[PDB]
């Protein structure tokens, strides 16, 4: 019966028998501090007594990260927006952002560079942060919430898995090995790593995750595809139903959502219905990227991971910043389309679609900066007309907003209902009480320590890490296959290889990684050439307004065409304007004057938007906007020092479905896989032959840019197209004894 309680501000007050906080500091027990009763009562009775300015704070979440104080050393105080946050706008919901690991020697703390903090410094941050919260009239707790930190960037002191789509690899490969084929993955390994994910963020009191995207890979040139799973909607939808269960729990509510105590990460998944399917693989985040397109009317397909994880319990939704071009209303009648307004705008898409079709009863996070920057479709709209477009949408809480005041003006203008911001206040609570934070929101520093990248964690990583790799290819010599590598031998490296990890397995290594002036040493020779290799989008210098980039004629014109509800094309996007001119800085469509450009420096990431379908690696060496690491010119120097390729081994790390082109002269390699980052103990236990690689593609891969241009946004693999695959989704070898 009896919950563990802790109180830094408030006092405990005996009654009936047990324990309870006194959160509004009456001196007599509330429903809502009474632990015995169901949520929606307790709910029901802390509505009752807030404030409009406190109803209205809780549908805000904004960034706090970690301070540390120069004249002190110490890290993980408070910052300076803390007060006012707090305070003035009573909030309760906010983003954390530092890095968390060991900080080298000498890096003392700076000012405003967001600290990295180590395991207890956060604990102590978030818990300093609680105590603030208990401070208030109500005594309302906080919830943190935070992008992934669990995967390497081919991090921290969190324990280091591949990346996602590398996941999918991993489970995939292991129902492959134990049944036969590789369908729907087994999700014994993304339990695994959920669940060491799981108790490292609940020890740093970090309950809330931006996360995990249940996008589909169906666009090979959409630059996130680094974050996802598959291009495969079933498999995206087991991945989305073992998270939720793992990080939250199997107990739903009444309400039918996955919170209990126990409850270790809530998760707001994201980005609802499917951020996948984007119109040239252009991103949302920038205006000429605004469009969702369906040509094999996929959207159903694509809400399907929703389902799965809104049927699981899912906590929270994030919508994405994407229009819906022409897709059927679900559950309508025919010939109805969605408004061509960004989804969280959308009444029908955030009450209609997830809610009154897909059954979800949580709340709905926004997403960042679309009240100022991003709200598409309401690009005349005032601020408090988007802000009330999408509370009215349906939408719960605002990211990146931080003046209540405007939602308080909102409702003194009668511009949202006080119905409304209950509901919202409703929904925004529920997890806190359920989730046993009204009980007790702190934990403990020390633990943080002994959790956060424990030994046993990190061995589950570098399982999963050797796993996630996939072999592609493996030519068989007259002396046999090329992997596992023999014992011994002279091995050339290129890339980012660690010399002395390779070299403990037994190899004499020569380093082709030099300085840009000093002279590269040659390859001939060599008995193994390991080259690591990769694609990057260095697109900063982008500028929309620039008459030699976003608005070059030279650059050709952005086929993409949203006709607007006002019977209108949106600015940019009729079909035959410049890349620059969607973007608001161009059109000033604003009820503002000189706006600023959103698009400048692709800060978010992607190519320029004239090369998003360069995804072919010789396409790749010679654009303006991405670059091959290492230089395609320098491997194909290394693969020809060597007089036969057979020698050579690619890990490659597809960030994007990248092509490995005929021409390229990377299919002449002995051998070929597909890392989603491993460190190089991982990577050599599986070359030397310690394991043997089982991961299988959780996507496909074409082997011609046309396959790409060809392709359907919302489809997953390049069955429909005239070229076709170079690999499918689900292959991947071992190797044979
Ligand atoms: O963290 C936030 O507040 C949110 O930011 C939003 O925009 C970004 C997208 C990409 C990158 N990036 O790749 O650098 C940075 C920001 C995302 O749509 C959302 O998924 C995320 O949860
Ligand atoms: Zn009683
Ligand atoms: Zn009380
Ligand atoms: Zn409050
Ligand atoms: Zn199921
Ligand atoms: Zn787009
Ligand atoms: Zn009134
Ligand atoms: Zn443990
Ligand atoms: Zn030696
Ligand atoms: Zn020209
Ligand atoms: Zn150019
Ligand atoms: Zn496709
Ligand atoms: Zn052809």
């Amino acid at each position: 019966e009896q919950p563990e309680l802790e109180a830094r501000v408030k006092e405990i007050i005996e009654v009936d028998g047990y324990q309870f906080r006194d959160l509004n500091d009456n001196g007599e027990l509330d429903p809502y501090e009474d632990w015995r009763l169901p949520t929606p009562e307790r709910v029901a009775d802390l509505v009752g007594q807030m404030s409009l300015v406190e109803k209205s704070g809780l549908m805000l979440i904004n960034t706090l990260n970690a301070a540390c104080d120069p004249q002190t050393g110490e890290f993980g105080v408070l910052p300076a927006q803390a007060d006012n946050y707090i305070n003035t706008q009573h909030m309760h919901r906010f983003v954390f952002r530092n890095v968390v690991d060991v900080r080298a020697e000498g890096v003392e703390c700076t000012g405003t560079g967001t600290p990295v903090v180590s395991p207890a410094e956060a604990a102590t941050f978030t818990n300093a942060v609680q105590e603030m919260s208990e401070a208030t009239r109500l005594g309302i707790p906080s919830l943190f919430k935070s992008n992934a930190r669990n995967h390497i960037d081919p991090a921290g002191a969190f324990s280091a898995f591949p990346k996602e789509a590398g996941i999918a690899a991993a489970a995939l490969g292991e129902q492959a090995r134990r049944t036969g084929e590789a369908t729907t993955g087994d999700m014994s390994v993304v339990a695994d790593f959920a669940d060491v994910m799981g108790e490292e963020w609940a020890s740093i009191g970090l309950r809330g995750m931006y996360g995990y995207m249940a996008d589909l890979s169906t666009e090979p040139r959409w630059y996130r595809t680094h974050e996802t799973f598959t291009e495969d909607a079933y498999l995206a939808a087991e991945i989305m139903e073992t998270l939720v269960q793992t990080l939250q729990g199997e107990e739903l509510t009444d309400n039918g959502l996955a919170l209990s105590p126990q409850t270790r990460v809530a998760l707001t998944l994201k980005h609802f219905p499917g951020g996948g399917p984007q119109e040239l693989g252009l991103d949302p985040h920038y205006a000429f990227g605004k469009a969702q397109v369906y040509p094999a009317g996929r959207f159903e397909e694509h809400f399907l991971p929703f389902q799965a994880a809104i049927d699981a319990g899912v906590s929270s939704i994030m919508p994405y910043y994407g229009v819906p071009v022409d897709v059927p209303v679900v559950g309508g009648e025919p010939g109805e389309t969605y408004p061509h307004t960004g989804f969280a705008f959308s009444d029908s898409i955030v009450n209609g679609l997830l809610r009154d079709q897909l059954g979800f009863t949580g709340y709905v996070n926004s997403n960042t900066g679309i009240i100022n920057d991003r709200a598409w479709g309401l690009e005349g709209n005032t601020v408090p007309e988007r802000v009330a477009a999408a509370i009215n949408g349906g939408t719960d809480t605002l990211s990146g907003f931080s003046d209540v005041s405007v939602i308080t003006d909102l409702y003194e203008a009668d511009l949202i209902s006080e119905e409304r911001i209950d509901l919202a206040a409703e929904r925004l609570l529920e997890p806190l009480f359920d989730m046993g934070l009204f009980e007790n929101p702190y934990v403990d520093p020390d633990v943080a320590t002994a959790t956060v990248g424990a030994d046993d964690h990190r061995a589950v990583g570098l399982d999963l890490q050797r796993k996630s790799l996939v072999l592609l290819q493996n030519e068989e010599t007259d002396e046999g296959p090329v992997l596992p590598l023999k014992e011994g031998g002279d091995v050339y490296i290129l890339g980012d290889f660690t010399e002395e990890t390779v070299e403990s397995y037994g190899y004499e290594v020569t380093n082709g990684n030099v300085a840009e002036g000093e002279e590269r040493p040659s390859a001939a020779g060599s008995d193994y050439v390991l080259i690591s290799m990769t694609a990057k989008t260095n697109a900063g210098d982008y500028v929309s307004d620039d008459p030699s980039l976003g608005l070059n004629p030279d650059h050709g014109t952005n086929p993409s065409v949203i006709i607007g509800d006002d019977g209108e094309p949106l600015p940019g996007l009729d079909g035959q304007s410049l890349w620059g001119a969607a973007d608001v800085c161009v059109h000033k469509e604003g009820h503002e004057e000189n706006p600023s450009c959103t698009d400048n420096r692709l800060r978010f990431g992607g190519a320029y938007p004239w090369e998003s379908s360069i995804l072919d690696f010789t396409g790749m060496e010679a654009a303006e906007s991405w670059e091959v690491v290492p230089s395609l010119e320098t491997i194909q120097e290394v693969m020809a020092e060597v007089e036969d390729p057979s020698k050579v081994i690619l890990h490659v790390y597809f960030r994007q479905p990248y092509v490995l082109d005929e021409e390229s002269g990377l299919r002449d390699a002995g051998a070929i896989l597909a890392g989603f980052g491993m460190t190089d103990t991982a990577l050599m236990d599986v070359l030397t032959g310690a394991y043997a690689p089982q991961g299988k593609l959780p996507f496909a891969l074409a082997g011609t840019r046309e396959a790409i241009i060809e392709q359907d946004s919302d489809r997953p693999g390049y069955d429909e197209t005239e070229d076709g695959a170079l690999y499918p989704f689900g292959y991947g070898l071992t190797y044979e004894d």
